[PDB]
């Protein structure tokens, strides 16, 4: 018997956890004994509404996650099998976007920086395997406990080819543009340093406890224009070309803000690394 093979007949849907266009994630219980004692699992599958290219994408995501093993990367459990489903561990506390606003009193600057280190460690692991994540935002970072976070979704993750510095995304459908580096918006080119940019934006979110009024979208839209529709991204590029970045969060030391700023150097080659960030945060923690 294969422990990563989940039979459809025992995989019982409890509720929806998240939904996009063409895909969804559900809370299921895997209950082979039929008495509600089975393990809860997060199940990602494709919607009938979805096109044909979306199945290939889900299969590639599965193969990526199947082979990643890290304390700060969400655990692959298996598959339920043309159509297919990805089975992952379920973390009840959900994402930082959901968890931080409800837990401010429990989570001080020290714990915020400890989470930041954990995000950087999972991301550095991903980078060592030549993947660019392309969706690094607080909503995709899961809370295991008050002491542990995990990178939690790999829907947009792509492999960077050997002897190559970036992946060019042909279809950039529903990209998180307010987390994206200039090269990503301008040329659809994704480097490891592009995830470092995104990490800086995620660090901002963490430091603001994912408050919606000071969210990356909100603050950038105030900077450029709430535009503007079709012109949003090109105006956003122009504001970034001018040198304008998200401001220092309230109660955020300049030292932490300077680490953030190094994520947002206009050129990818001049950005900080995840390892440099870890060392920076670790020196602030001691
Ligand atoms: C694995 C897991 C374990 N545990 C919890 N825990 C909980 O939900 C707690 C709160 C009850 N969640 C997840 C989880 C992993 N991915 C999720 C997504 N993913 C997306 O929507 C993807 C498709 N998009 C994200 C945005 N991106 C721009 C495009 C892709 C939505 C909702 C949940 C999950």
């Amino acid at each position: 018997v294969d422990p990563t093979h989940f039979e459809k007949r025992f995989l019982k849907r409890i509720r929806d956890l998240g939904e996009g266009h063409f895909g969804k994630v559900e809370l299921c219980r895997y209950d082979p004994e039929g008495d509600n004692t089975g393990e809860q699992v997060a199940v990602k599958s494709l919607k009938p509404e979805s096109g044909g290219n979306h199945i290939a994408d889900l299969k590639k995501e599965i193969e990526i996650l199947r082979n990643l093993y890290h304390e700060n990367i969400v655990k692959y459990k298996g598959i339920c099998t043309n159509g297919i489903k990805l089975i992952m561990e379920f973390l009840p506390s959900g994402s930082l976007k959901e968890y931080l606003p409800k837990n401010k009193n429990k989570i001080n600057l020290k714990q915020q920086l400890k989470y930041a280190v954990q995000i950087c460690k999972g991301m550095d692991y991903l980078g060592s395997r030549q993947y660019v994540h392309r969706d690094l935002a607080a909503r995709n970072v899961l809370v295991e406990s008050e002491h542990q976070v995990k990178i939690g979704d790999f829907g947009l993750t792509k492999a960077i080819e050997t002897d190559k510095e970036y992946y060019t995304v042909k279809d950039d459908r529903d990209s998180p543009v307010f987390w994206y580096a200039p090269e990503c918006l301008m040329q659809s080119k994704f480097y490891i340093a592009s995830d470092v940019w995104s990490f800086g934006v995620t660090l901002h979110e963490l430091l603001t406890y994912c408050d919606s009024d000071s969210s990356p979208m909100a603050l950038f839209l105030k900077m450029i224009g709430p535009t503007h529709g079709q012109m949003t991204v090109t105006r956003l590029v122009n504001t970034l070309k001018e040198g304008k970045r998200l401001p220092c969060p309230p109660n955020c030391p300049d030292e932490v803000y300077q680490l953030m700023r190094k994520c947002w150097e206009f050129q990818p080659s001049n950005r900080t690394s995840f390892q440099n960030l870890i060392e920076g945060f670790e020196a602030l923690l001691k």
